[PDB]
């Protein structure tokens, strides 16, 4: 089935997901100078201060971090969102080499890795109902780079030893996700896709301009785990990132000037 190498990979995604070649996928290049600031967005709301994370898992894609989304404990409002979004679970995508890793890239420019909160709205019941809906979702996307450490993410960086292998799962509870955050949230904000089958055109996008430093020993963690199942020769979770798409008939808007 679908995966990130040269016979499984984004390039042959379109023949079982027709969508792939869609009017609204993501992810995109984010050309700054093309971007324009937009005063009808709202100012932006993450009320993360009652978050219950639960648990982590491999996937055999990335490390999904699942949150209680039984309740509005941790919400994301505001910006060019209308209603409430309720945080379902975050993960990361990343590279081989510091270089490269990020889905969005900035005027071109790839980051070492990109890390997404998912956010579904709340007037649709559950995920699976938001999902078949044009905005049903909010992602949060922001950029990380190789400097000095994130000391909000050595926790999830000590626990992946725990998890190496497709299927593999472990609790995780009592994370706080604002540890996460850059301290500005200017962001740019555009509608498009899930990044992964079934490529569903349900998002809206909102990217932050600020991106989080991470150390390289930090970095070098996540390239140890497996896309294999425990007991088969290894694959190391790397490259897990799908390259930018056709913009097609879409304008990316801008928080600040
Ligand atoms: C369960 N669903 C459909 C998803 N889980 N993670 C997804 C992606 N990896 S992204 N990048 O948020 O579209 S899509
Ligand atoms: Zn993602």
């Amino acid at each position: 089935h679908w995966g990130y190498g040269k016979h499984n990979g984004p390039e042959h995604w379109h023949k079982d997901f027709p969508i792939a070649k869609g009017e609204r996928q993501s992810p995109v290049d984010i050309d700054t100078h093309t971007a324009k600031y937009d005063p009808s967005l709202k100012p932006l709301s993450v009320s993360y201060d009652q978050a219950t994370s639960l648990r982590i898992l491999n996937n055999g894609h990335a490390f999904n971090v699942e949150f209680d989304d039984s309740q509005d404990k941790a919400v994301l409002k505001g910006g060019p969102l209308d209603g409430t979004y309720r945080l379902i679970q975050f993960h990361f995508h990343w590279g081989s080499l510091d270089g490269q890793g990020s889905e969005h890239t900035v005027d071109k420019k790839k980051y070492a890795a990109e890390l997404h909160l998912v956010h579904w709205n709340t007037k649709y019941g559950d995920f699976g109902k938001a999902v078949q809906q044009p905005d049903g979702l909010a992602v949060l996307g922001i950029f990380l780079k190789v400097g000095s450490a994130k000391p909000g993410l050595q926790k999830v960086v000590d626990v992946l030893d725990s998890i190496k292998t497709k299927g593999k799962s472990a609790d995780f509870t009592n994370f706080d996700p604002r540890g996460l955050l850059p301290e500005s949230l200017d962001y740019w904000t555009y509608p498009g896709s899930l990044t992964t089958p079934p490529l569903l055109e349900c998002v809206t996008w909102i990217v932050l301009k600020e991106p989080i430093s991470v150390s390289s020993e930090q970095v070098l963690k996540f390239r140890k785990l497996n896309f294999n199942g425990e007991g088969e020769p290894e694959e190391l979770m790397v490259d897990n990132w799908r390259p930018a798409q056709p913009l097609k008939n879409r304008q990316i808007k801008a928080s600040f000037k």
